């Protein structure tokens, strides 16, 4: 399976567990703003089914971090007569798992596991990005159960008074805490407190970009789990969301889901030995082929569509030339010169910039002029 670059992608327009998952490859990028190599290192195994482990530098503590998956999904019931809903039986399996795990672990740990939260009963659909957060010390035995949530609260002029949360629900906390409850029934654990820590101000049915919150509380909770310190979010510990997500932190995202072409065997190395993944030119290629496909499309000033296929056409073609063995012709490299106006504009031209940047080209003619073969 590929994560394919989803050329006309951004924050606003949602997650799923495929891009999720993309994002991790971004851990081990010393180039990128959620670098954790600092904090942590590698872990062997130490198997955990369907997570990938994690070791502390900085003090005694393993991390495993969840790969995301569609199935990690908690339903709630709005109107409370009902039942607080549904967990699907393979998150449930996982808690299931980790208490297990827990169960011989010695040393302390934390669980993280990125998964969706959504009202069943309401005809209308919304997903909304959330995170569950499980940390076990070996001596207390507790497992204190927290989820991140990006969207809750300041509450007030649009609260629901003490009586109306008896008769409507907003959160799959009551289910998830039944469902915690039951995976460590076999167990000795005595349960820790159950809190869900809500940030970035108030947002709407909307995740719509709490996908990327949640990626970016990953990171915040690998960090300072392997630093020994206290969890910090917006409304605690961050001034205001631009604090935390930054405008760095959203464009590393929106690069890797726009414009990288990653295989999930390449992401599951990338994170089972700790190391980044480089940009390879082929990915380019595949990056201009979905801007060119998605772009024949619609909408059916500036350049016409006709005038920008026929642009990442030609420049494909060079990119294949240039990729095997082989070298590019002096004729078709006059082709390009007068193209290149078009692929740097708009967009499209911040897909180019993106490839050029990292494979260490200052332009298009820089980039493919140490490859031109002049007659003669």
């Amino acid at each position: 399976s590929i994560y394919p670059p989803e050329t006309s992608w951004e924050v606003n327009k949602g997650m799923n567990s495929s891009r999720l998952h993309k994002l991790y490859s971004l851990f081990f990028d010393k180039s990128s703003a959620f670098y954790l190599g600092d904090d942590v290192s590698v872990l062997e195994d130490k198997p955990l089914t369907g997570a990938y482990g994690f070791q502390s530098k900085k003090n005694d503590q393993q991390i495993f971090l969840f790969r995301p998956d569609s199935d990690y999904v908690a339903g709630y019931h709005v109107d409370a007569k009902s039942d607080a809903g549904w967990v699907n039986d393979k998150l449930d399996r996982r808690l299931s798992e980790i208490s297990e795990f827990c169960s011989k672990a010695t040393q302390p740990a934390t669980f993280i596991l990125p998964f969706v939260e959504m009202p069943t009963d309401i005809t209308k659909g919304v997903q909304h990005q959330v995170l569950l957060t499980i940390s076990y010390d070996p001596k207390s035995k507790q497992l204190t159960p927290t989820v991140y949530d990006s969207i809750g609260r300041d509450t007030y002029s649009e609260s629901l008074s003490s009586y109306f949360k008896g008769k409507y629900r907003t959160t799959c906390d009551e289910i998830l805490t039944q469902s915690i409850e039951k995976a460590i029934k076999s167990t000795d654990f005595t349960l820790g407190k159950f809190t869900r820590a809500a940030y970035n101000h108030q947002n709407r049915l909307t995740e719509g970009n709490s996908g990327s919150y949640t990626f970016r509380t990953i990171k915040e909770v690998i960090s300072s789990s392997a630093q020994g310190t206290e969890v910090k979010i917006p409304g605690s510990g961050y001034i205001t969301s631009n604090s935390y997500l930054t405008s760095q932190h959203v464009q590393d995202i929106e690069s890797c889901i726009k414009y990288r072409n990653l295989g999930v065997v390449d992401i599951e190395s990338a994170l089972t030995e700790g190391k980044t993944l480089p940009v390879q030119l082929s990915e380019f290629i595949v990056a201009l082929e979905d801007y060119g496909k998605l772009r024949s499309q619609q909408s059916e000033i500036g350049y016409s569509k006709t005038a920008k296929l026929t642009a990442v056409e030609l420049l494909i073609g060079i990119l294949n030339d240039i990729k095997g063995k082989n070298e590019i012709s002096e004729s078709q490299y006059d082709k390009l010169v007068k193209e290149v106006d078009c692929l740097m504009d708009s967009s499209l031209g911040k897909l180019v910039q993106f490839h050029l940047k990292n494979l260490g080209a200052e332009s298009l003619q820089k980039l493919v002029l140490p490859c031109v073969k002049f007659d003669d």
